[PDB]
C-alpha cells in the first residue's frame, strides 16, 4: 500500500482486499502489527486519514458501500453488554473499556456467535473530519467468503522508538519496517531505511538509550 | 498539481512555487479562480487537507518553515483594525468580517504598506486536524523576490453546478475544468470530463435547469 500515516508511537496502513477478518489480521501480524484499534476520536481521525489516502491512491475502489476491518470483536459465548461504549467487544491486544464508539445501527443481541467490526464508508458522500467512519458489526467472514461489502482493512503498528523526519534542498523518501515505503511520514519507526537525493541511504538507530536518530552529521544537501 | 479537493460548490488546489502574492493570484485567476479564502474553521480544514496532499505528492517540499499564499490582504493606506478577527484585512472577491482567524503572532501596526497573508506550515511537526495552519502576514513579494519562506499557494474555484461522482466494477478518473486532473473528487465541477475504464468518456452537463449529471443510462461496468 501507499496509504500510511505515522504519528507519535503509531503507524496505520489501509489496504484494499477481500479478506476475512482472520485473514486481514494475519496480514497485519505478518508485518509486525494488528488490525487497527479505534480507542479515541483522535485515533478514528488517523484511521479516516489513512483510508482517505487509500481512496485517492486506488481508483478501483468504487463500490458504493465499502467496509474495512478493524480490530474489535466479541467472542462466541459473550452477550452484548450495553453498559459501556464498546458494548462487550474488546480490542485486539486486550481492552473493552475505551470511551469512544461510532456504531452504525442497533447491534445484534446475540450471545451465540463471534461478531467482528468494520468501518463503513459510503463512497457517495464526502469524507470529512466532522463525520468519522461508522462502525458496522457482523459475521467475521471465512476464506473466500470475506463478508458483504468488505473491500479492505486497516492495520496498526506500534514502536517504542521513532526518528523525527530527516531534515535537509532536494527530496527524501522513507521506507518503514512494515515494508511500506513512502514520503512525508510524521514519525519514522526505528530500523527504517531512508532514501535521500539532493542518493544517500541511512537507518533509524538508537544512539544513547531511548535516543533515536538518523546518524548524519551535516544536514545533507 | 495533483493536490485537489472539491466539496459542495468549492474546489481548492495547492501548488508549489516561489511566486509573489500577485503572481500566485494571477496563476489561480488564469484558471478560473483566486487565491483561497479561509472564512471558517471548516474552510481552513479543506485547505489543510489540500496542503497535506501536496506534501505527500511533492517530495521536494522539505523547507523547515513553509508558507503558502492565501487571498487575504490589507491595502496600503488602511490601518490595522483590532476590533474584528480579520484585523482590517479583506478577502479576494470582497469581505472583511468573517469570524475565523488563526494569526501566528502580533501583526505589524502599520498604515503605510500593503500586507499579504500566507499559511505557515512547520514541516518538522505533524499536520493534524486539531492544529490548523497559522496565518502569517508580511510584504506581498515581487517578481523574483517572492518573499521569505514562500514555497507555494492555494487556489479556490467556485461553481454554480457540480455533478455527484460517477457511479459504477472498474476505475474512474475525473478531469476538472481548471485543468487539474485527478481521482476521488467529492464533487465534480460542471463541464468536467470524466475518464472511465471497466474507456468511456463523458462530460458533466446541465440537463433540466439546475440539474447536473453525467448523462449515462446504465451505471456502466
Amino acid at each position: 500500500t501507499e496509504a500510511v500515516v505515522c504519528v507519535g508511537t503509531a503507524c496505520y496502513t489501509a489496504h484494499s482486499g477481500k479478506l476475512s477478518a482472520a485473514e486481514a489480521q494475519n496480514h497485519c501480524n505478518q508485518n509486525g502489527g494488528n488490525l487497527a484499534t479505534v480507542k479515541s476520536k483522535e485515533e478514528a481521525q488517523h484511521v479516516q486519514r489513512v483510508l482517505a489516502q487509500l481512496l485517492r491512491r486506488e481508483a478501483a475502489l468504487t463500490a458504493r458501500m465499502s467496509k474495512f476491518w478493524i480490530g474489535l470483536q466479541r467472542e462466541k459465548g459473550k452477550c452484548l453488554d450495553p453498559s459501556l461504549p464498546l458494548k462487550g467487544f474488546s480490542w485486539v491486544g486486550g481492552g473493552e473499556d475505551t470511551p469512544y464508539s461510532n456504531w452504525h445501527k442497533e447491534l445484534r443481541n446475540s450471545c451465540i456467535s463471534k461478531r467482528c467490526v468494520s468501518l463503513l464508508l459510503d463512497l457517495s458522500q464526502p469524507l470529512l473530519p466532522s463525520r468519522l467512519p461508522k462502525w458496522s458489526e457482523g459475521p467475521c467472514g471465512s476464506p473466500g467468503s470475506p463478508g458483504s461489502n468488505i473491500e479492505g482493512f486497516v492495520c496498526k503498528f506500534s514502536f517504542k522508538g521513532m526518528c523525527r523526519p530527516l531534515a535537509l534542498p532536494g527530496q527524501v523518501t522513507y521506507t518503514t519496517p512494515f515494508q511500506t515505503t513512502s514520503s512525508s511520514l510524521e514519525a519514522v519507526p526505528f530500523a527504517s531505511a531512508a532514501n535521500v537525493a539532493c542518493s544517500h541511504y541511512f537507518l533509524c538507530k538508537e544512539k544513547a538509550p531511548d535516543v533515536f536518530d538518523w546518524g548524519s552529521s551535516g544536514p545533507l544537501c
